[PDB]
């Protein structure tokens, strides 16, 4: 029934329609699944198509690698209004065509009124690994370099914002972008990449702790230094929120030795939403500064202070992305 | 919060815990994925958690390739029993070790009640291809065999008649496993395999009509041939089914030259539920019979006459995998 798929997404290896799609890769490789479950579908800047597409060649760009092929799974809702299923497909496809990567398998399940909200989707991507070492949580280490792509907190905003009829400044919306070709670019171009990754759950704050803690190091951060948008800013303390706890779906962090920062930089500014990226600390050994602990993440506020950034909360804010 | 994940699928890929996962394959590689939200979520011979693995690897196998490793995405129901997404995550654990496959990466993703139903599972599976040419829906051929795994109609019965609290005989239960062994000792011990393919969607008329209309040949199935369990037979009268059209989730489709033919179900019948691993009729070119089309299947009735078997009717009977 549904099949704008071929419409939208066409190539040989989708239009064998097998059990399963037939890949030419070399050898070592990189594998990430997400799924999107985003409320509500469409919003300012993007959508669950773009999301869906967006955010697994992220995750996969994440090991240093080149997204190759994508699979996608829709759990869609009975009567659901096929305009909207029409415009989510051609949301994929674009994002797609516009990353260089196939979707080159489906599934496609529907569920009875109740049983599902609308839709649901998960991808699952692959590509080939550019360099040995690849980047990696657990390899942050004494004098790295952190830089942020760009502004943090946009992603969450939005849809919070939108979720309760709210609309702020125009400029404010989602971030949700493919940084494939930046990262291969960093890691061909400029070399020896540390860790990357993208603050999505939790946003800045968690997925730094997570690397603090994978590489048993401190993360030092310049809150000044971190770039949030004004309105996101007022957009934030209107509705209580931290916007370095709010998930971002465009942006990445970039842990490299101090030698290759500046040239990172470079790379960065060019990349999707690279007007705002920065340096915003950097990666200290166990009691340099002291006191803080290995798995710590220390900001240096903008009043001179100090705050500890702890992991969530806080189960998690629902159904952002 | 829920990490299980470790306690029921660890291996230091996963447990790596990154926005990627990296793996080491071999070139030509098969790519499947496939969402499961079969309803119940438990019921005799399997559950989601099965289905999940098992008919993963089954749709990897289906291009003569041996699965080496899945990824997974839940999507959960906020305060869902935590003891039924154990036994789920404990069931897909066993199921992998027990087909000699990784879950390698995942995702989790939670949704406030009503959003989904209890809980829905994406898995994608990736394997090398271990022959050229592979099975491929469109490599049937005039005078290959068509051979059954097992027996039909199994699995769509049993959760279609949980649904309604009824029993029948306790010998019908679902047929989930993995045939990834079977396929491989095919691909690699008997060798120039046409086609495989597990009759899952519409059961064995609709996959039948898949490949007969890829070929461009029909298929020639015989009635009696046609392996159902009688307990089978019977609930499918009493329910008003078609076993032919009910889902499998254990089963699969070879089809392959007559010379092969005997020595392929050798192999079938050491295979999962291949007690009753069958021919079930040839392929014949167009108009050979004659006036039976292109992308038709025919069936010699029991009864001395013909069936053409039809594609569904019929969007789907829903939640069944």
């Amino acid at each position: 029934i549904s099949d704008l798929f071929l419409r939208h997404f066409d190539n040989p290896i989708l239009g064998t329609l097998n059990d399963a799609a037939r890949l030419d890769l070399t050898g070592p490789l990189a594998m990430s699944t997400d799924s999107y479950t985003v409320d509500p579908i469409f919003f300012p800047g993007g959508d669950i198509g773009t999301l869906a597409v967006h955010g697994t060649v992220n995750d996969v760009s994440m090991l240093g690698a080149r997204p190759r092929y994508l699979s996608c799974g829709f759990i869609l809702e009975e009567g659901l209004d096929m305009d909207i299923l029409e415009r989510v497909v051609a949301s994929m496809g674009k994002a797609a065509r516009e990353a260089g990567v196939f979707i080159v398998t489906g599934d496609t399940k529907v569920v009875p009124r109740g049983a599902c909200d609308k839709m649901f989707i998960n991808t699952t991507g692959i590509g080939e690994i550019l360099v040995d070492p690849a980047p990696s949580g657990d390899r942050a280490r004494p004098g790295d370099a952190i830089l942020i792509s760009g502004s943090m907190g946009d992603h969450g905003l939005t849809i919070l914002s939108q979720r309760q009829g709210l609309n702020f400044a125009a400029d404010v919306c989602s971030d949700s972008a493919s940084l494939n070709r930046v990262v291969e670019k960093l890691v061909l171009e400029v070399g020896d990449i540390h860790v990357l990754r993208d603050p999505t759950r939790g946003g800045l704050a968690t997925t730094l702790n997570e690397i603090a803690g994978q590489s048993q190091a401190v993360c030092h951060v310049l809150e000044t230094a971190v770039p949030v948008r004004e309105s996101v800013r007022n957009g934030c303390s209107f509705l209580g929120l931290d916007p370095l706890y709010l998930a971002n779906e465009g942006k990445l962090i970039c842990i490299l030795p101090e030698e290759r920062a500046e040239a990172a930089l470079a790379v960065l500014r060019e990349g999707p939403h690279g007007e705002h990226a920065a340096r915003i600390g950097s990666v200290k050994s166990v009691g340099e500064l002291g006191a803080a602990r290995a798995g710590q993440v220390v900001m240096e506020t903008a009043l001179g202070g100090h705050r500890l950034l702890s992991m969530l909360e806080g189960e998690q804010l629902p159904r952002i992305c």
